[PDB]
């Protein structure tokens, strides 16, 4: 660990600076170093961890999709052989993306999830585990696609069960989990009906719980409810 | 050179793919590898080289400016001591930025400039040399600031002399060189009057040469003339 010699508090401070500078690779490395100090993460610290890797892998996924599209076009009828370069470079990006997902999943397994006892931390980390197996599933094609998909489903499902028992329907973590599990059903598991049912029931049950909330609360929950509505509008 | 085993043509192909995927670090590494094959670069290849490093260093500069601003605020009256972290992380970004500039300058010196005989290639590379010394000047503070500034001025000046002798006033490379030399005068050399004079004469002399051009030509020259006008509007 190249961050082993830096104070935990300094790593957190620098992660916040990297966020302000949109240096997300740095941000992720600082937060990895903070996790590796062995102490549990606070609510604010968990958000820094997830934002950093979301942006790193997000850029890798966007690049992979561009290259995969070029590759597919190059393998159609009437296309001129370009050689191995497109496949090679797509494989390079894919392998780097898989490495980042493996790193995140290793942090969750060593040892964030096992030490997370409160619902808000346990559901948060299990959602992340589902998210990063989902990203692996987006690029998987070999004899492991089915196992990767089931690993994502299993993590999302355990997070769902906890969130329904321990969190109100408007809790932003519960809402973001349901949004992403719904995307998993639609895009990964070939289950659009399940995706639509989950997004609708999640939206409706949150709607009916809004009356319990303060005003300047739940800006993140309003945002996420709109994303559920956006997906239902695209899917129906 | 980690690109030593890849074919030149494959490096160029992958640089174009990286551009489409907005993977500019990859793009720069592929183009560095292509330069290191020892053959001169075509017009299209020179553009790939400059776009790749422009985007890499551009992101580093934007991050450095964010951090430097935070650092300055932290060193004002009434500010709470945050410790060494802001300076440390600004120094980290600064050192990475300087390393990229050094790499580009080394490619120009080994051996792009010495083998560039045509005006369009020689002016192009000398403009790049001025640009990357300018980026070094933006962060320089020690006993080398003056020498760095003069290295930028010297490269821009030699490019200017060639461009005025060998290129029409509407040539896009000549125009972009004048635009950037004007920015050097304004932002680096504390010479706003020189910056304004250069931008105005460049604009006026290009205006008077437009009548020689074809229509679907010079989209890049129209774009650059507008940037000269934009700067004159900001500066006056
Ligand atoms: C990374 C730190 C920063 C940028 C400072 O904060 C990110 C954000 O962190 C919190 O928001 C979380 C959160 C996001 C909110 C939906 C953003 O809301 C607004 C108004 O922008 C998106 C972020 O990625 C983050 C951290 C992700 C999670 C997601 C994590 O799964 C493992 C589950 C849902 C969502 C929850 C955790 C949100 O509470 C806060 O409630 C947000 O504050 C506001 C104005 O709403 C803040 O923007
Ligand atoms: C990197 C390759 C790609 C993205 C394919 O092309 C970049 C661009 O490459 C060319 O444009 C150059 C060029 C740019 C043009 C001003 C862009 O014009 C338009 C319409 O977008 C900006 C680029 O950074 C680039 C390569 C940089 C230079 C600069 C280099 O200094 C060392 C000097 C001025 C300018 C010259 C070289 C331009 O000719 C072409 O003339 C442009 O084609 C069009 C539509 O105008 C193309 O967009
Ligand atoms: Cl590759
Ligand atoms: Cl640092
Ligand atoms: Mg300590
Ligand atoms: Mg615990
Ligand atoms: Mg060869
Ligand atoms: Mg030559």
């Amino acid at each position: 660990g190249a961050m082993g010699s830096m104070e935990r508090a300094s790593l957190i401070q620098k992660a916040k600076l990297a966020e302000q500078a949109e240096r997300y690779e740095d941000m992720a490395a600082f937060m990895k170093g903070a996790v590796e100090k062995g102490e549990e993460l606070s609510c604010e610290e968990r958000n820094l961890l997830s934002v950093a890797y979301k942006n790193v892998v997000g850029g890798q996924r966007a690049a992979w999709r561009v290259l995969s599209s070029i590759e597919q076009k190059s393998n159609e009828e009437g296309s001129e052989e370009k050689g191995p370069e497109v496949r090679e470079y797509r494989e390079k990006v894919e392998t780097e993306l898989q490495g980042v997902c493996d790193t995140v999943l290793g942090l969750l397994d060593s040892h964030l999830i096992k030490e997370a006892g409160d619902a808000e931390s346990r559901v948060f980390y299990l959602k992340m585990k589902g998210d990063y197996y989902r990203y692996l599933a987006e690029v998987a094609t070999g004899d492991d696609k089915k196992r990767i998909i089931d690993s994502a489903r299993s993590a999302y499902q355990e997070a769902m069960d906890i969130s329904k028992k321990e969190m109100p329907p408007t809790n932003p973590i519960r809402l973001g989990l349901a949004l992403n599990f719904s995307v998993f059903h639609y895009e990964i598991a070939n289950s659009p009906e399940e995706a639509i049912s989950l997004a609708k029931t999640t939206f409706d049950e949150a709607m009916a719980d809004l009356h319990t909330l303060s005003e300047d609360s739940y800006k993140d929950s309003t945002l996420i409810m709109q994303l559920l509505r956006d997906n239902l509008t695209l899917w129906t």
